[PDB]
């Protein structure tokens, strides 16, 4: 008997498709999912799946992410659902999770092929930027008044690192920091990147206008030099996915194309 | 002749379906509406209905909510549209409105049945939690930097009350208060609940990360103990609906299941 | 050979339809577009179009807006794409752009007709309000804690001006200002208008509740008198469109109907 697997996020569902694995559950989402799962039961929001639906499906494994573990682990345990929280905070961690899914579900060849493809794409960006002069970068996540600083330990920080950017924040131990803006202004990043995950682009544009008028950020050289980018929310999520090669290539354009 | 009724919100439209009433107008919404109204004219945003469409429909009654009365009453009066603003700030108030709609539109039996079902569900939660030790709860509505404190006088406060939670805010007269965070930290709620009505879950997750880094909230015991929940926006609206029994059951899980 | 044109926003696509021009590219959007372009290739977000798709289409011209020029100009130049950034910061500027598109693409008669219709609608509002006593107005764009003041130099400021409103901000040179709220309170606008472009109405309602509790705004007479309006985001965009006649008529209702 094939294992009965519930995937609770779009990113995991895409990995399951590349691994040629059937699913009994998929997340409820407005995003397009692989066609093979067109008729699979939806199990609610990735950020809070519907435990009663999932229980009914009697799965052998429910797949979520490390970043959601604190939020969802108790509910799964309470419902007697076996669950695996995959670490998608870097591309490398995602690739190890892909390897481990191959081993867990008898798809070692498919996982190996997928990782080979990813690594080839990543290696090409690394090679492309290796001899370039590197810009310093400040990564912000959030909305006006509450921006978090994103370190190398989060996925968007990993993309900046792999594309050769030098994060203005160093030697930190957390994924997201509260912004110390006077310190950041003195550090003077060459480039500022912003992510408002899930937010409509029209709202993000409004935020862009606010940033330019704000004493808090307007005297940064990056603002004066028009080196502030909004990361396409549709392509740059908070955690890793198969979108990474495309995301890394877009990152390379922003860091060096100007 | 049947009365010509315009329902301007999803919640009211669902009540009209349970009352077996025809409609000449429904709100414009991306949410699924009862199938019987598939071909009914849409009348614009619940938060600002299209008065020119509604006028054309020559309704006998337009139904909105108390919470929107201040915003919409003048427009309706100016357009010579008769309108009823239903109080959905508690389940009990919603049930009285259901009774009154039954009387107004000759659906007393249907309203009585609907209220019987609701009351049976509510009574079961009350019975379930009656002998449990009760946690203190802080309810926040909004986005980083501008969270409102939600009292017992608003619908989400009513759900907390009915599920046995003790609001840290007492003896207030308003539905929403400005947050006095130092006071709230000293009150030390066992649990913090957050609602960002209408906001995509992916954005809410981002807010969750910001909350944990913010000096303003991070030293609350509830944060240290991982007792902060985001209320599923799709299920917990700002005002009451037929979703209430499901919402109350989910509330009971959060307050006691941990 | 007909020119190969890519329209990167909904507003421009609607103008191209009125000008009876074929398109090779349209923006990717959830909004309804003119039916004649049902099968036209989508080219990504208006706020960051997909340059690789657009390159493939080998267009003669890519159309965007002045307000996006700073963000998008370098990418287009880098991709060797000819691009025109149309000034939609007022109705009059939009009408000059319509005239110039007619000349550029051999649609002078169609552009002239479209502008005649627009001007007739605008003239009617101007005539309607000419002898009315004019209210002072404060226009805010954004979200709690980060509202920008909108001047006459931005499109929503232009609508207020044309409908007879007197902006409390005068003799400015920029489209958007940081809010000096103590100054604004002393200026005491008769009416406050708010725009959260792209934001779901349910979120905007939540913001409305927050505004009323905020010491920063609650002592304005406009708040005390219930003269604060949320501009329907679906109809009042950040920059001009063919929606303007409808928008101007709704503006006239808010400024004088009360
Ligand atoms: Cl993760
Ligand atoms: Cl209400
Ligand atoms: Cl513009």
């Amino acid at each position: 008997k094939e294992p009965k697997i519930v995937a609770t996020t779009v990113a995991i569902t895409e990995i399951m498709d590349k691994l040629d694995l059937p699913l009994v559950g998929i997340p409820s989402s407005s995003k397009k999912l692989p066609k093979r799962y067109a008729d699979v039961k939806e199990t609610g929001s990735p950020m809070g799946p519907d435990l009663e639906i999932i229980r009914m499906l009697k799965p052998d494994m429910v797949l979520s992410t490390k970043t959601l573990e604190a939020d969802l682990k108790s509910g799964f345990e309470g419902a007697d659902l076996e669950a695996d929280f995959l670490d998608f905070t870097s591309i490398a961690s995602m690739q190890t999770e892909i390897k481990n899914l191959g081993a867990k579900f008898d798809r070692i060849e498919e996982a190996t092929k997928l990782n080979k493809d990813l690594t080839s794409d990543i290696d090409q960006v690394k090679s492309n930027v290796a001899k370039k002069k590197k810009p310093t970068v400040l990564i912000l996540m959030g909305v006006p008044g509450s921006y978090l600083v994103v370190t190398e330990h989060a996925y968007i920080g990993d993309l900046v690192k792999l594309a050769g950017g030098e994060n203005v924040i160093k030697d930190q131990k957390v994924e997201y920091l509260a912004s110390n803006t006077e310190y950041l202004q003195s550090a003077n990043p060459d480039i500022i990147l912003r992510a408002a995950h899930g937010m409509p682009a029209e709202v993000v544009k409004m935020f862009d206008e606010e940033f330019k008028t704000n004493d808090i950020w307007k005297h940064f050289d990056a603002v004066k030099n028009n080196r502030v980018y909004d990361l396409d929310e549709n392509l740059f999520g908070m955690t890793a996915s198969l979108n990474a090669p495309e995301a890394l290539k877009e990152m390379e354009k922003m860091l060096y194309d100007n």
